Order: structure tokens, then C-alpha cells, then sequence
């Protein structure tokens, strides 16, 4: 069939002048009102095939999601100790190493919660010490990114380890810090030239700066597994996902075919704990800033706390059905903050077709998550924060088909039911707690955040008062 259209592809660098890198989602917005909703790229030895809006998105991660469920190469991770049966899950290539670690991690998350509520329970709990927290800055501007993360890290670390860190915890401290570091490690320059070719990686000078800060993330996080692994309890069921691990890992003992090893395990781990740290930390700090920015959407939030829940009781999951407009709000600041624009790679593993064009096998695929909930010809006003994108004109809670801020197909997140709890447990309490403004005499921040793989919001304080 066809190939998709596309800018002219230069002799040696093909289409790397045709895209600024910074605001690249700005950037596809053109070529795609340019050549269409499926074009090409050339990025260096890189065949790429953008895919926008939501019926190019679902027609491959959905329709064609047996030949798009794969990842591109990253050969750099074999210093961190990535395998062939040891891939983890978010890097994983599209196999039984892959499945095998997604079908765990998806069941496990859903037994930790339906057994006794204990993913609920330490959501709430963790709820209450960041309300305290945000109580200890009263009086005082701040930003609040960093309380966000340590509360978000904790969910994890009670779902992954079974256990929470004092905010002034040195060595939490040094993990949090690390693991931002290792975010900006993988939006670098000298990772895709990198990436390219692998022998590049003998040469001891180089090697050694690639991931020097991703590596001490993972040595942290050994020395925290360790730790674990002498406290665990084999006669009981486990109480976290690295027990549940653990107890596969023995009965898997004498199967080389088996991805429960060790180096598999501090791989899951940390990619668990990674993604699940910085996605719903920004997510919450979009929450924040847009609740500041639009006094009157948390007025009407803060009502309907007050006529469901009141300001004692704690919030549970429950409330939920019987707030939508709190819903909605929580919705449209993953619409409106857009985090993850471009969303995660995807790879061809066999030639599929495309809105009539043809996709070759081995093809990186480039999911435009901004495209579609973004898109002018579904939602009302795309570039606004605006709740009834979520409600109908009796009140209502809608969910459009276009909200795809978890992607979709075989690879969409796994961690959106944890990401849908942490969310509405953690920004009710706030808002049930606190109301939030902008500090006087300062500027009032921009909406517009700062382009990256993850899109954080503009740097911004606010205060937090008592109610
Ligand atoms: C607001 C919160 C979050 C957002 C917006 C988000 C978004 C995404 C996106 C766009 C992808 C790529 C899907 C694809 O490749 O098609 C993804 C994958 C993934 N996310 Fe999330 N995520 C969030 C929170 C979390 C949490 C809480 C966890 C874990 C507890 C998590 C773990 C993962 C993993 C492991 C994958 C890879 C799954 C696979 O490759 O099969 N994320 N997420
Ligand atoms: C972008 C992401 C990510 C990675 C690290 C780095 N984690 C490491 C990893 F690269 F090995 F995964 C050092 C331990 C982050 F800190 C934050 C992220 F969102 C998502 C989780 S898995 C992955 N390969 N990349
Ligand atoms: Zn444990
Ligand atoms: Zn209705």
C-alpha cells in the first residue's frame, strides 16, 4: 500500500531539522494539519509513523493491537541488567517476558485492593499526612511538587514494599532525588545517539556517564529490596507486590523459562515505582494549580464535598459515584494538563495498515495522546479548562470516548486504577481541608507547562488555608 506523507526527507539527518524538539506536540500539530492525521518521519536511522486523534490511535493499539503491543530496542538498559527474561514491564518487548510480568502486576494490584482495601488504606492514610504537611506551611507560600511526590512515592512504596517513608527521611529524600535525576537522563541527546549503536558502550569513560544517576536509583533501591527480603514473612500471604513476587521467585526455582528472577525483580520494581511516582505527582500538581486559577470550579468542588462526605469523615472510593462534578474536574485536569502528550513508543511486529496506508514491520510508532484529548472537533473548548467536558446539562458525569490520557490497547497503563484512586482520595482531602489561592503580589502563573516527555506544570506557588 501506501507509505504515509510527510515533510522531505534530507540525506543524512532526514527530518531532524523539521522538528524543534522543544514543543514537539506543537510542532506535529502543524505537519498534521499539513499531511494528515497519519504522517511520517525520518529521524535519523529511525523509520517513525505518527498517529493522531482518536480513530488512527484506536486503529492500531486496538484493531491492529497484535502487531503494535511491541517496544522499541533500548540496548542501553544492559548496564542496568536488562535481559531476555528479565525486561520488567514498561521496557519490556512484546512477548512472554512481557506478559507474563503484566498479567502479575495487574492481578496483584487488584488483590492487594479487594482482600482487606489495603490499597485504599494506605491512600487514605498517606492523604492524612500530606494534609498535615500542607497544615505546617499555613501562613506561608510554598510550593507543593515536592509534598506531592513524597505522598505519591509512598502509595508506591506501600504497594511495592509494603511501607511508608517519614517525609524527612534521608534515604527517601536521596531516592526521590535520584529518580528525577534519572527522568532528565532519559530525555538527553546522548541517549539516542546512543541507542543507535551499542559497542559505543565498551569504551569504560562513556559508559560510565550514560546512567551514572539512574544507577544510583537502582543501587538505592537494592539496598531497600535487601532490607525487605530479610523482613519478609513466607508463612503468611503476602502483604505487597515484592512478597507476592517473592513467593513466585521460589516456586520458580529450576525454570530458566520463568521472568520471576532476581534481576527481574529490582527491574519491575523500579518501574513500578518510577512511573507511578512522577505521572501522578504532576498530575496532582496540574490539579492544584488549575484550582488556584479557576477559584470558582474549587468552590463548587469544596460544595460537593461538603453534601457527600462534610469535613470530618475521610473520603472513600465510594463518594465517588456520588460525585460528578468532582469527577469531572478530576478528569478534565488530566485532559487540560496533558502530561504525557506523545505518550509512550510503540513498535510495529508485523505490517498492519493505517487509515489506508501501510505501517512495514519494525516501524516506531508515535501515539499523539495530546491529539486526541485535544481534539477541536470533539471536545468544546479543547484549549480551556472547562469540567462540563465531563458533564451533561443536568449534571451528569460523562466520560467521551477521547479520553485516552492512559493510552489504549495491550499497553495501556496498568496502573490507572491505582492512578484513578490516588487522585480522587488526594485531591478531595485537600480540597475538603484546605482552600487554595493564589499568593498576592505575585503574577498569576501561566496555564502553559514546560514541554518534556512529561509536561509538569510552570513553576508555581500557592497558599493553603485551614477551613
Ligand atoms: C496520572 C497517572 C498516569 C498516567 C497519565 C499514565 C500514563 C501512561 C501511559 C500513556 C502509558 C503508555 C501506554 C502505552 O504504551 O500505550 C503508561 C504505561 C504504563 N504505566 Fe502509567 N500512567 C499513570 C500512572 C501510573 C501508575 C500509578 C503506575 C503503576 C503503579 C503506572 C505504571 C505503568 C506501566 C508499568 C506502564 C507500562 C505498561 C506496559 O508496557 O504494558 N503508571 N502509563
Ligand atoms: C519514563 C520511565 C521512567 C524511568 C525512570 C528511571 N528508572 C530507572 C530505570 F531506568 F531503570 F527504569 C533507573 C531505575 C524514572 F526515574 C522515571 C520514569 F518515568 C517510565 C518508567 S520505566 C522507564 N523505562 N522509563
Ligand atoms: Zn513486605
Ligand atoms: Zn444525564
Amino acid at each position: 500500500g501506501k507509505l504515509p506523507p510527510g515533510p522531505l526527507p534530507l540525506p543524512g539527518l532526514g527530518n531532524l531539522l523539521h522538528v524543534d524538539f522543544q514543543n514537539t506536540p506543537y510542532c506535529f500539530d502543524q505537519l498534521r494539519r499539513r499531511f494528515g492525521d497519519v504522517f511520517s518521519l525520518q529521524l535519523a536511522w529511525t523509520p517513525v509513523v505518527v498517529l493522531n486523534g482518536l480513530a488512527a490511535v484506536r486503529e492500531a493499539l486496538v484493531t491492529h493491537g497484535e502487531d503494535t503491543a511491541d517496544r522499541p530496542p533500548v540496548p542501553i538498559t544492559q548496564i542496568l541488567g536488562f535481559g531476555p527474561r528479565s525486561q520488567g514491564v514498561f521496557l519490556a518487548r512484546y512477548g512472554p517476558a512481557w506478559r507474563e510480568q503484566r498479567r502479575f502486576s495487574v492481578s496483584t494490584l487488584r488483590n492487594l485492593g479487594l482482600g482487606k482495601k489495603s490499597l485504599e488504606q494506605w491512600v487514605t492514610e498517606e492523604a492524612a499526612c500530606l494534609c498535615a504537611a500542607f497544615a505546617n506551611h499555613s501562613g506561608r507560600p510554598f510550593r507543593p511538587n515536592g509534598l506531592l511526590d513524597k505522598a505519591v512515592s509512598n502509595v508506591i512504596a506501600s504497594l511495592t514494599c509494603g511501607r511508608r517513608f517519614e517525609y524527612d527521611d534521608p534515604r527517601f529524600l536521596r531516592l526521590l532525588d535520584l529518580a528525577q535525576e534519572g527522568l532528565k537522563e532519559e530525555s538527553g541527546f546522548l541517549r539516542e545517539v546512543l541507542n543507535a549503536v551499542p559497542v559505543l558502550l565498551h569504551i569504560p569513560a562513556l559508559a560510565g556517564k550514560v546512567l551514572r544517576f539512574q544507577k544510583a536509583f537502582l543501587t538505592q533501591l537494592d539496598e531497600l529490596l535487601t532490607e525487605h527480603r530479610m523482613t519478609w514473612d513466607p508463612a503468611q500471604p503476602p502483604r505487597d507486590l515484592t512478597e507476592a513476587f517473592l513467593a513466585e521467585m521460589e516456586k520458580a526455582k529450576g525454570n530458566p523459562e520463568s521472568s520471576f528472577n532476581d534481576e527481574n525483580l529490582r527491574i519491575v520494581v523500579a518501574d513500578l515505582f518510577s512511573a507511578g511516582m512522577v505521572t501522578t505527582s504532576t498530575t496532582l500538581a496540574w490539579g492544584l494549580l488549575l484550582m488556584i486559577l479557576h477559584p470558582d470550579v474549587q468552590r463548587r468542588v469544596q460544595q460537593e464535598i461538603d453534601d457527600v462526605i462534610g469535613q470530618v469523615r475521610r473520603p472513600e472510593m465510594g463518594d465517588q459515584a456520588h460525585m460528578p462534578y468532582t469527577t469531572a474536574v478530576i478528569h478534565e485536569v488530566q485532559r487540560f494538563g496533558d502530561i504525557v502528550p506523545l505518550g509512550v513508543t510503540h513498535m510495529t511486529s508485523r505490517d498492519i495498515e493505517v487509515q489506508g496506508f501501510r505501517i512495514p514491520k519494525g516501524t516506531t510508532l508515535i501515539t499523539n495522546l495530546s491529539s486526541v484529548l485535544k481534539d477541536e472537533a470533539v471536545w468544546e473548548k479543547p484549549f480551556r479548562f472547562h469540567p462540563e467536558h465531563f458533564l451533561d446539562a443536568q449534571g451528569h458525569f460523562v466520560k467521551p470516548e477521547a479520553f485516552l490520557p492512559f493510552s489504549a490497547g495491550r499497553r495501556a497503563c496498568l496502573g490507572e486504577p491505582l492512578a484513578r484512586m490516588e487522585l480522587f482520595l488526594f485531591f478531595t482531602s485537600l480540597l475538603q481541608h484546605f482552600s487554595f489561592s493564589v499568593p498576592t503580589g505575585q503574577p498569576r502563573p501561566s496555564h502553559h507547562g514546560v514541554f518534556a516527555f512529561l509536561v509538569s506544570p510552570s513553576p508555581y506557588e500557592l497558599c493553603a488555608v485551614p477551613r
